[PDB]
């Protein structure tokens, strides 16, 4: 049920934010973070996150996921292989700093890899004439657009289990826009015509909160 | 024609990348960078990006963009200043830190904030079970997909000025995904049946190579 998050950086700040309510452990070994964690609904664990004993410590084991940022690629790697010799089945998401050390961080046992300064550098170099694309990526992800992404998946006996995408109209019938169907590790991201559903396959669309249930109640039994 | 960079952080060097070709000036104050810069065919200008002076030399003036990230929100903040004491119309897309500050520095002048931070740990924690959100986002803005984000503007007198997004059917017609347009600094994404283009709208699509064709020719008068 819980989340472990190891290391501290702006980045964390802004994820627990979004996880107030469920169960959340920071692991990090800097003191002068404690308030900050404690008043995010959250609980602190002092120790390095580099050291197996202190993973221990912040239950890793059995975590539902844990989140790794460190001060470096080189540390964030570390803590990942620490996380292993552990667990080798908790889904390890972690941050780059640097695009090279992406493939490193994916080799130490990460199952997804999120870098914050290449999605920032792409967006500002796209932001020169019309910011649209910065726009869109920093809305749809805030709490308070009308407009919001989400993932719903297909249930077993769905009605949509062996329908192609183009028969299925989901636009104009429940007003949400598929941007990608996913299963597993795999995204599709704007599925060709011919693409048929299976039961599993998450839909990842855009749409107004009663788009989004006019869709789920479209698919269900 | 020229883009005029200040200060230098790991969103820079991504940027670059995206501007090979495109004529740049980095304007910072640390020569250890110089190397960096000459490498992505860009042009390097030891200085002071706080200083008014050196904003001059940098010939911040008639630039079509400044993009500022400097080593922190306070920085970046005099920097914006800086350059509004010059040239008070063009384009500042700056880089913030701390979500606190987004609103000083589009108040000291920037048309435009990214957060990289706040984006990242926004992904983080909605990487938790699937991490399709994040794979999306990532995805769509390299330069190596199959799908991209494209920005098509309608021109005058084109065939789809005064239809409606309902009447357009786009999707059925190109292949391409309508995510949003956008008008000036306005964004609406996933726009209502009932939207009108004009000409100057910006659609934001996702899509082929091919579809984006289909589409830039299916507007045209
Ligand atoms: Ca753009
Ligand atoms: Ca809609
Ligand atoms: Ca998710
Ligand atoms: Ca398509």
């Amino acid at each position: 049920r819980h989340v472990v998050i190891c290391g501290w950086s702006e980045s964390t700040l802004e994820c627990l934010r979004e996880l107030r309510g469920s169960e959340v452990f920071v692991l990090a070994e800097d003191e002068n973070v404690r308030k900050k964690v404690l008043r995010s609904g959250a609980n602190f664990v002092h120790g390095d996150p580099t050291r197996v004993s202190d993973l221990e410590k912040a239950n890793v084991r059995g975590a539902r996921a844990v989140i790794v940022n460190l001060e470096s690629d080189s540390e964030t790697i570390h803590c990942i292989l620490g996380i292993r010799k552990i667990d080798e089945s908790v889904r390890i998401i972690a941050e780059a700093e640097r695009y090279e050390n992406i493939e490193q961080l994916r080799m130490a046992g990460a199952d997804q890899v999120i870098s914050p300064f290449v999605i920032s550098g792409r967006l500002m170099s796209r932001s020169i004439d019309d910011g649209y694309e910065a726009m869109f990526v920093q809305d749809v992800l805030a709490e308070e657009s009308t407009r919001r992404m989400v993932e719903v998946p297909i249930p077993e006996g769905s009605k949509l289990e062996g329908v192609s995408v183009l028969d299925a109209d989901i636009h104009d019938v429940t007003g949400v826009i598929i941007i990608g169907v996913g299963r597993g590790d795999e995204l599709i991201i704007d599925p060709p015509r011919d693409y048929s559903f299976r039961a599993g396959d998450i839909i990842l669309g855009i749409g107004k909160p009663e788009e989004i249930e006019r869709l789920k109640n479209y698919i269900s039994a």
